[PDB]
């Protein structure tokens, strides 16, 4: 009595659509995968002083949402034998063996439990010598593996080291093995000048146009709609790539209700509203927690994760056994529980 395609387009447009006049969001994409079915909904201006609508070629910056593909990259090394997460970085960045932070094991800088590991560099922390200096300098604080604090710097240390284990650069890394093998193609750690009329302006709180390690992708949504698909469908894809994407979705300890994986945050299936919110809590985000052992194994389980620049916001999740993901980007960063909330409202009113 209503094609499933506009059910869908109607829930993004109850759910959605309000958050682009309440934060005057010039452009958003939303897209929804059920059942290998895409949905691609886009709305707004991907600049706004040139009128050019947000479309599928549309590029945004994901922001942390790039965790995942640092994450997904560790894990296809990992598999072709390329690094154990047991191994410590100063294996492969010779210049940390002897050093404080070589205490410290790539499954711990994978996810953020070195000890003292700040959300983000030092704001003079650029060169690519100055990370190694960081690094060099760095001392223990809280036990090695017992505090949990959500940390750039750390996977981004994982993420070096991967590379390494390649003998490529990190952005190499991604666009010449990563993206390729997951499909996707439209997806930049650098976007190339034939791209840049397709690259979205980022637009600050006052709606204007606005380092090496710093990992950090851009993608369409088409492109973030595949690598969602891929997500859902490890089984579809050759042997390596495969096997990456599981060991992301391997639970790693738990913080309260939220189970920490590589990159991907996960949780039991059906999850409460507020245990997605609580995900993204200041305690959670900014402060040190206390982790423990995996006690439930979550056999029924989802995958979520935030991530912003100063220009834009993005949210990704998926729920393998419902068969559906959904990913929002937009070219201003909005609340994450405005993220949640409506990504939740969508994913819970879609017809099985």
């Amino acid at each position: 009595n209503t094609p499933k395609d506009q059910e869908i387009k109607k829930l993004v447009d109850q759910n959605f659509k309000p958050l682009l006049e309440k934060y005057d969001v010039p452009g958003m994409a939303v897209g929804v995968i059920q059942n290998n079915k895409k949905y691609e909904m886009y709305y707004g201006l991907q600049s706004v002083q040139d009128k050019k609508a947000v479309n599928s070629s549309t590029i945004f910056e994901l922001g942390s949402v790039s965790k995942l593909f640092t994450a997904t990259a560790g894990g296809y090394a990992k598999n072709k034998g390329k690094i154990s997460f047991d191994d410590t970085p100063g294996k492969y960045w010779k210049e940390l063996k002897n050093t404080p932070i070589d205490q410290v094991n790539l499954l711990q800088l994978a996810t953020y439990t070195s000890g003292n590991l700040a959300l983000q560099f030092p704001d003079e922390v650029k060169t690519d010598q100055q990370v190694l200096t960081f690094f060099k300098d760095w001392k223990p604080k809280n036990s090695i593996g017992e505090y949990r604090q959500y940390s750039n710097p750390s996977i981004g240390l994982f993420g070096k080291v991967v590379a390494l284990s390649m003998n490529k650069p990190f952005d190499q890394v991604l666009e010449k093995t990563i993206f390729p093998a997951l499909g996707l193609k439209h997806s930049y750690v650098n976007v190339p000048k034939t791209q840049m009329q397709n690259y979205a302006f980022g637009y600050n709180q006052e709606n204007q146009p606005i380092a090496a390690p710093a990992y950090d992708v851009k993608s369409t949504l088409p492109d973030m709609l595949s690598f969602i698909h891929a997500n859902l469908n490890p089984q579809k894809y050759p042997a390596d790539i495969q096997r990456a994407i599981n060991e992301t979705h391997q639970g790693r300890y738990q913080v309260n209700t939220m189970y920490q994986a590589l990159g991907w945050e996960e949780f039991s299936y059906p999850a409460t509203l507020q245990t997605l919110l609580d995900s993204n809590s200041e305690q959670i985000v900014m402060k040190p927690n206390k982790v423990t052992a995996i006690s439930k194994e979550p056999s029924v389980k989802m995958y979520h994760k935030t991530g912003s620049t100063n220009g834009f916001g993005t949210y990704v999740v998926f729920i393998p056994k419902e068969n559906i993901g959904l990913v929002m980007l937009t070219n201003k960063r909005i609340p994450n529980e405005e993220r949640i909330k409506a990504a939740y409202a969508v994913l819970n009113a879609i017809k099985k």
